[PDB]
């Protein structure tokens, strides 16, 4: 709308004066602090931990490997995550509320295979 720029009249750095839906208390994190410990567990559980803590719905892949101890208190999975993601390096492939968690490597490996999968909706290839 034209805030002062009618030329891109679209405000973003203009700043959108937007209405308040009552953002005060509003804020949140995709889920809830957990405090947990997992020592000695493989990373591939823990990831899967994650989701049944009702963290959408996490794929871990079979490629993600390793074992790491977690020792949390007041931590949402949201920030503990991405310390899990970091100590192996991987990496979340995120399509809906299922997401996959896939090593970097697995994502460069997926660089040399097929990216397209599909090219007609009809679901074959039991193997890989």
């Amino acid at each position: 709308m034209k805030h002062h720029h009618h030329h891109h009249p679209m405000s973003d750095y203009d700043i959108p004066t937007t209405e308040n839906l009552y953002f005060e208390g509003a804020m949140g994190f995709t889920g809830r602090k957990i405090s947990l410990d997992f020592q000695d567990v493989e990373i591939r559980t823990i990831l899967q931990i994650l989701a049944k803590e009702s963290g959408m719905n996490i794929v871990a892949s079979d490629s993600v490997n390793g074992k790491m101890t977690l020792s949390l208190k007041d931590v949402p999975w949201d920030q503990a995550l991405d310390l899990v993601m970091q100590a192996r390096n991987l990496d979340m492939r995120q399509q809906g509320n299922i997401v996959n968690i896939a090593p970097r490597d697995e994502l460069l490996a997926k660089d040399k295979a097929f990216l397209q999968a599909e090219k007609d909706i009809a679901d074959l290839g039991a193997l890989y």
